[PDB]
């Protein structure tokens, strides 16, 4: 990614920060709306039964703020994550046991949630940026997963 590109993902970011409870929660539901089946991997959340019920859920709210804390630490290294991203590929892929086409499936849930809450700063070139950083994200897990065995 270009600097000019890392500033376009670190501006945008700079508004998640500013409610990451908020964004959290939005993108866990669009990702449990859009793509039913990752629900599943979700104990905290998989027995509740409507927004409403996940929003008010303490424990279902968690794992959104923990994927925006984590995230937001990797693209604050601009590329420069491996001491990230091996302990998050090692527990995705062992344990949780995360296929890569789930973590696009929440890529595209956090673009669309970015979008519908910043769209004057979040236009073609920021979504560009922002595609372009979460595809690095993917790459290096993906190469991750496979040094550790898991195909998915
Ligand atoms: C943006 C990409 C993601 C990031 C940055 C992320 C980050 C994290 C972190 C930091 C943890 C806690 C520590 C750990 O276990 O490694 C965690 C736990 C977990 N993640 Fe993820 N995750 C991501 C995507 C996903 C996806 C797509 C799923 C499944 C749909 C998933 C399922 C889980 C589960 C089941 C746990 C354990 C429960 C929990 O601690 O919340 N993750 N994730």
């Amino acid at each position: 990614l270009s600097e000019g590109e890392w500033q376009l993902v670190l501006h945008v970011w700079a508004k998640v920060e500013a409610d990451v409870a908020g964004h959290g929660q939005d993108i866990l539901i669009r990702l449990f709306k859009s793509h039913p089946e990752t629900l599943e991997k979700f104990d905290r959340c998989k027995h509740l039964k409507t927004e409403a019920e996940m929003k008010a859920s303490e424990d279902c709210k968690k794992h959104g703020v923990t994927v925006l804390t984590a995230l937001g630490a990797i693209l604050k290294k601009k590329g420069h994550h491996e001491a990230e991203l091996k302990p998050l590929a090692q527990s995705h892929a062992t344990k949780h046991k995360i296929p890569i086409k789930y973590l696009e499936f929440i890529s595209e849930a956090i673009i669309h949630v970015l979008h519908s809450r910043h769209p004057g700063d979040f236009g073609a070139d920021a979504q560009g940026a922002m595609n372009k950083a979460l595809e690095l994200f993917r790459k290096d897990i993906a190469a991750k997963y496979k040094e550790l065995g898991y195909q998915g």
